């Protein structure tokens, strides 16, 4: 008998300016993504985090990584996720997916995209 | 957003001329019927087969026989509703060993049921 269950979950995660804080409002949601990778003990996840255009180069390269890495120890201390099974990176404000020249746009630049994948 | 992806694959094996689900496979089948109720929207393709001894038609309504032996136990035993379950015989048209050896034919005489489903 051949038995496969295969997990495919996104998560998103949005910052406020300057700031790599996991706000509240996620926080329902990454108790959801550590609860699958106790389901899934073999699935991975891969965090990325993302600045908007504004400041200095370098601020925005740190702060994007310190995004992706803020995600990783919350599963890390709050959930006891092994943190060898997360990887992160950051990309500063080379991927944008909204208008870097409104409020709103910026808003979504701030992020964090985590895609959790395995199977068991 | 969130999903998990079943996909399951049953292998039950069958004695010459016989159809019936030996007492060896009800453990796995069991865990057919478990699966088909944790992912509700899965399916299952039953497809039975036999090795090349005896009879076209022999081999044609033994195969299916096969499929729906399989199908019969996780409709009655387990309440699956029957049409999630697809029932096909292949006769000795698809072999996966070889037909030359006793255990070659032994592989032969079975039933493949593939379930998938999402949720």
């Amino acid at each position: 008998m051949e038995l496969t269950e295969d997990l495919n979950m996104e998560l998103r995660v949005f910052f406020d300016t300057n700031k790599s804080n996991i706000k509240d409002q996620y926080k329902p949601e990454i108790a959801k993504v550590a609860e699958k990778l106790s389901e899934y003990p073999n699935a991975t996840a891969r965090i990325e985090g993302h600045t908007d255009n504004t400041g200095p180069r370098k601020l925005n390269e740190r702060l994007s990584l310190a995004r992706a890495n803020s995600v990783k120890s919350a599963l890390v201390n709050e959930y006891n996720v092994d943190a060898s099974r997360l990887s992160t990176q950051g990309f500063a404000w080379d991927q944008p997916i909204a208008d870097n020249k409104t409020k709103e746009g910026r808003a979504m630049n701030r992020r964090v995209f985590a895609t959790i994948t395995g199977s068991r």
